């Protein structure tokens, strides 16, 4: 019976091909995060999660789960090269993707349509 909801035991999506800090965990993608994203194996010791960077995805093309072909189809950059991750959108709930260099975050962010990809630069 020891519980506490959404126990740490969960291997949906996992990226072990995808180092998480340096303690031999990985990216485990899973769900549950106002969308999709991708916690650390070893969580909390890794708390890196987030949208999965598309660019990542073609390359985890292979393992997709499906449910991400519209996410990992989504540009994974920008016209400058600052690869472009997804994000998440609560006024309609959906997933945006948004290019970023290095880290000062651009500002592009495309949105996911009906199978419609689009660009709200700002």
């Amino acid at each position: 019976m020891n519980g506490e909801v959404a126990p740490p035991k969960e291997d949906p999506v996992p990226l072990p091909e995808l180092p998480c800090e340096k303690s031999d965990a990985y990216f485990v993608l899973r769900d549950g995060a106002a969308g999709v994203f991708l916690a650390a194996n070893t969580f909390p010791k890794s708390r890196e999660t987030r949208a999965p960077l598309v660019e990542e995805l073609y390359r985890f093309r292979d393992r997709l789960p499906e449910k991400l072909r519209y996410l990992a189809d989504a540009p994974q950059q920008d016209p400058e090269g600052n690869k472009t991750m997804v994000r998440f959108s609560r006024k309609t709930k959906q997933q945006y993707v948004s290019s970023e260099k290095d880290g000062k975050a651009t500002g592009w962010s495309a949105f996911y349509v009906d199978g419609k990809w689009v660009e709200g630069k700002k």
